């Protein structure tokens, strides 16, 4: 009976193991599918961040082209306005320096041009 | 009061001179090189992180295969040990039950197997 209890115990555990062994082929399948699924998520995730990095890069390149263009245009317009002010400033100086009697319009023009040259030089920042 | 005029003129000529700045071609060149450098830095950095990202993926993938292999091996090992314990466990019970008088060594073996069965069943819980 202590013996019969031992045997019954062993046979009980044997039966339990037999049960909890399940279909061992089926279990190997759940594991394979679990792993294939995790591998795919890993790939999606990697592909997600790679697309992220690509897209972010091309947007910055686009922002960079835009700023560059604005800079080039900003320098050209400044250059052109300066040439126009310099031609007028000089002509106005020469007209004044040779005038028998500087007309009020010429003196006004000198004053306006002087102001504009100051803004143009200040805008040289 | 013709000194106000000369001060005006010199002032204009001074500001004109200060403004006179070019060479705008050299300046355009400075701008082009600064933009190319920033363009190339964007590409290097992107390429550097993309390779870092690949390296990370291959590490995670390796950690994944390893866990997978360990689990498959862990389960194959449990199943096969179970087949052998069931086989041995059954035979021992049959030997014990058929014995007119079970030797102590046989009974010691039964006690040992009983313990092994308990362990196999416990680690068979997930």
């Amino acid at each position: 009976s202590a013996l019969q209890t031992l045997l019954a115990d062993m046979r009980g555990k044997i039966g339990e193991i037999v049960g909890i062994a399940g279909n061992s082929d089926q279990n190997l399948t759940k594991v394979k599918l679990q792993y294939q699924k995790a591998h795919n998520e890993l790939n999606e995730t990697h592909q997600f961040f790679a697309s992220m990095l690509d897209e972010r890069k091309t947007e910055l390149l686009k922002e960079l082209e835009t700023l560059y263009t604005a800079k080039v245009n900003s320098n050209n317009s400044w250059q052109q306005r300066s040439r126009d002010l310099i031609d007028k400033g000089l002509a106005t100086c020469e007209a004044v320096e040779r005038s028998p009697a500087p007309p009020s319009s010429l003196l006004t023009e000198a004053l306006l041009l002087r102001k504009s040259l100051e803004q143009q030089l200040q805008t040289g920042i």
